[PDB]
C-alpha cells in the first residue's frame, strides 16, 4: 500500500510531447471514494489537469495526476509534490518530483552500428542498433525511421540506461532494431533519432545502408 | 522487517563456480539471538551451513545459509525452504527457493557487432557491443575477455536480459565494453561469453576485430 | 580379480553434467554374492548409491558405483574411498580419488583452424579442427557444434590428452570435425567448445567461415 | 608384479628406422640376476638381443629386449613371445606382437592448417597443424621440416591416432608446430610430413605459407 512515484522519463515525455510528473497508484487494491490531490508543501493548483484515464479494477487502481507542462517552466526545476489526502492513507507522501540538479548537460555521443558479418552468413535478422553513448542526464529516448516515416516499438526495443563505466558521471543507453536481412540488405536507410535534453538541437538522428557502414 | 529469498542467480553461480542457495534477511536491523537453519517440507537439513558475512556496511544485520548443493540436483528441481526460527520472526516464512523449469532451452544467438565508424571518427572511446538475441531463459552472465583473461566488472556492463521485440519469450542481454578507441583500432580481439543454462555446452561467444568488421 | 577404481573423469563430468565417482570391477569375471560399500579414513558414506548393474553380456561383472558428488567439496578435495567386501577379496583397496591438488590453472589457448585449398581440392571431405593449446590440468570434452546444435561423438572425435611439446605442465589436445566438402562450403559456420576445469567460464569456444579467414 | 610387452609401433620404423620388438619389465622394482632369451616354443625369428641400457633411474630395472629384425620380416605376420623364465616369475608370460598381416588400403589424406587469422594480434606462438585423415593403419609417425629439417619432438607433438569416425577401418592423427608468429609471417615455407605403411609411396608432405593458404 504505497502511492508509486514516476517522475518524467525522457522516454514517456517525447512520446507524449510533454513532460509529465504524474502519481501514479500500483499496490493500491480496491477502495471507493478515491480523494487524490495534486499539491505541493505549500498548496496550489494543479498545471493543466488533462487525458483522464479510466481506473482498470484489475487488483489495482489508476489515480491520474496527468498533465501538460511547458518544457521551460519544468527545466526552470520547480519543487513539487503528490500528497495523498485517501481515506485509507490520510499522511502526505513526500514525492520530490524534478530532474536532477548538479548535472552537466553532455550531449548523446551516438554511434549507430550496422550488423555484423553474423548475420550475413545465417540471413535471418539483422539486429542494427543505435547505440547512444556518454551523456550525463540518465534518461534518453530512441526511436528509428525508415527514410522519414517512424517506427514503432513493435520492432524495436529501447534498452534501459544503465551507467558508462569508464565516466561514472555520464551514461548510455541502448536500443536495437529486429526486421528481416532482406529488407536492410535493399540500401534503405534506417535512420535512428535520439531525443535528449543536453543536445543543442533535442533531437540527433544517425543512418546506416547496406554501404554506409564500410 | 521481512527475510528476502536471494536464489541462486546464473551469474553469481559462473561467478564463484558453484550453486549458492541462500536465505538471507534484507530488512532485520539489529536484532539478536540469531537462530536459523533450512529444514523443508519433508524434514531434512542441508549438509553445512556457515560462512556468515557478519554485519552489513550499514546497521542491518545479515544472516546467509550457506551450503554446498550441487549442479545436477539444483537442476532436477530440488525442493528447500529456510525456516525462520529467529527470535524477532517466530513464524518461518514460506521461501520456496527452485530453478524454474517452466523456461524453454533455447541458445543465446549472439551477435556480436563492432563499434561504427563515427565511434572511430570521434578518436574518444569504442564501445564493442555484444549483442546476444533469442534465449527463452532470460538469465545469462556475459562477460568478456580481450586474449582470455576476463575483464572486471568495472569495465564491460551487461543489460538485464529484456525480451526480444519479435519472440516474447525469448529474451536478449547486451554487453558493451567501454574502451578506448586505440585499443579496438589496434586490432585488439574481443570475445564475449554468453553463460546461459538452457545451452548444451553453457557457454557460447563470438569475436570481433577489424578484419570481420567488413 | 582386482577392483579397478573409476576417478570422475572431465570428460565423463561433462558428458553427464554431473560429478560421478565410482569403484567398478574390470577383472573380476564372475563372482557373486556381491556387498560394496563406502568407508572412508572417517564415519561417513554414499548420499545415494542405486542402479546397479548385474553382468555384461562377456564374462565381466561391473559393480557401478555411482553417486551423487557436489562439484564445490569436490574441489575442496574431501577424501572418500571405496572399501572391498566380497567373498573374493574381503580386504579393502584404498582408492584416494580426488583430482592432483598440486597443479597449474592455466587455460587452454583455443585456436580453431579451417582447412586450407588442398582439402577442396579433393572435393572428398572437409575437417575443420579445433587447435586447443596449453591446459596445464588433465582432462578435456572438447564437443562440436555446427551452427548451435551439438554433433553426435560418431562424427567428431577429439584427441586424447597428450602434454604440450613446449610447457611440460601444460597438455593438448585436438579435435576434428569431419564433415563433407558440400556441407561445409555452403556457409555453414563451425564451433567447437572445450570443456576445461582451469578455464573461469569452464568452457570456451572459436568459430570459423569461409570469410572468416582471408 | 608384472612384464609388459611393448610392440613396435609406427614411431619406432621412421625414429630409428629400424622395427625393434622388445619385452620391458616396468612394475619390476629390484630382482636381479635376470634369466631372459627371448624364447618361443616355435622359435622362428630372434636376432640379436646384444644391448642392455643398464636400469631404471627411478625404484625400477629397465630390462629392455629390443631386436632389430627384417621390415618385409616384421610385416609377414610372425609371432614371437618374450618367456619368463626368472627366479621371481618362473611361470612365463604372454607377450604376443606382430603387426596385423590384414589390413586394407588407404593414403593418408593429410591437409595441412596455418593457424588462425587472429595469431596475428595473439602475437603469442602460431602453432600449424597437419591434420592428417583416414590413413588405414593404427599409426603413423608425423614430423616437421625447417625448409626441409626434421624438427625435434620436443617442439611438435604428434597426437596419438584413434580412428576415423567416418569409418572405423581408418584412422586419423595430428602433429602441431608451437612456434612464434613473427617467424611464421616471414613467409617461412612451415612443411608438414606424413609416415605411412600400405602406401607404395610412404611419405606424403604438403606446404603452407602466408600466401599457401587462401
Amino acid at each position: 500500500i504505497r502511492v508509486f512515484a514516476i517522475p518524467p522519463s525522457f522516454a514517456s515525455i517525447f512520446l507524449t510531447k510533454s513532460t509529465k510528473l504524474t502519481c501514479l497508484v500500483t499496490d493500491l487494491t480496491t477502495y471507493d471514494s478515491v480523494t487524490i490531490s495534486w499539491t505541493r508543501q505549500n498548496g496550489e493548483a494543479v498545471k493543466t489537469h488533462t487525458n483522464i484515464s479510466e481506473s482498470h479494477p484489475n487488483a489495482t487502481f489508476s489515480a491520474v495526476g496527468e498533465a501538460s507542462i511547458c518544457e521551460d517552466d519544468w527545466n526552470s526545476g520547480e519543487r513539487f509534490t503528490c500528497t495523498v489526502t485517501h481515506t485509507d492513507l490520510p499522511s502526505p507522501l513526500k514525492q520530490t518530483i524534478s530532474r536532477p540538479k548538479g548535472v552537466a548537460l553532455h550531449r548523446p555521443d551516438v554511434y549507430l552500428l550496422p550488423p555484423a558479418r553474423e548475420q550475413l552468413n545465417l540471413r535471418e535478422s539483422a539486429t542494427i542498433t543505435c547505440l547512444v553513448t556518454g551523456f550525463s542526464p540518465a534518461d534518453v529516448f530512441v526511436q528509428w525511421m525508415q527514410r522519414g516515416q517512424p517506427l514503432s516499438p513493435e520492432k524495436y526495443v529501447t534498452s534501459a540506461p544503465m551507467p558508462e563505466p569508464q565516466a561514472p558521471g555520464r551514461y548510455f543507453a541502448h536500443s536495437i532494431l529486429t526486421v528481416s536481412e532482406e529488407e536492410w540488405n535493399t540500401g534503405e536507410t534506417y535512420t535512428c533519432v535520439v531525443a535528449h535534453e543536453a543536445l543543442p538541437n533535442r533531437v540527433t538522428e544517425r543512418t546506416v545502408d547496406k554501404s554506409t557502414g564500410k
